[PDB]
């Protein structure tokens, strides 16, 4: 479609306002892909199939991967769906997820038509 890179750019900013430091307080344990062997979780792969991060959309993004903003939002959410299957829902990583996709959500729902 011919709004897609218009779209896109949406994205894109979005995710440079993700990884910005306004947010850094929460958005930190989504910077780069979870290390399972360094955090000791030994059982991280077996309970998530599909991890994900913002480094990994940011290399997607910048690599053209993304076709449309739809895949790009199902990305993002993916992150946060793994954090929200992993962990208690009263760990403070969770509490952290849930703060930074309120960020992403109101603004994902501002994106031009």
């Amino acid at each position: 479609h011919m709004q897609d890179p218009e779209q896109l750019k949406h994205c894109n900013g979005i995710l440079k306002e993700l990884l910005s430091k306004k947010h850094a307080a929460y958005a930190w344990p989504f910077y780069k892909p979870v290390d399972a062997s360094a955090l000791g979780l030994h059982d991280y792969h077996d309970i998530i199939k599909h991890p994900m991060d913002l480094s990994t959309v940011k290399r997607k993004m910048e690599n053209r991967d993304y076709r449309d903003a739809q895949e790009f939002a199902a990305d993002v959410r993916l992150m946060f769906s793994n954090c929200y299957k992993y962990n208690p829902p009263d760990h403070d990583v969770v509490a952290m997820a849930r703060k930074l996709q309120d960020v992403f959500e109101f603004r994902y729902a501002k994106m031009p038509d």
